[PDB]
């Protein structure tokens, strides 16, 4: 889980999620 306040995909250790704008919460 790393739904979290993202600033690129270097904030989501995630393997298929997306940040959608930076600053928002990072997306599958």
């Amino acid at each position: 889980s790393c739904a979290r306040g993202c600033g690129g995909d270097s904030d989501c250790p995630c393997p298929g999620w997306h940040c959608p704008s930076p600053g928002g919460r990072c997306e599958p």
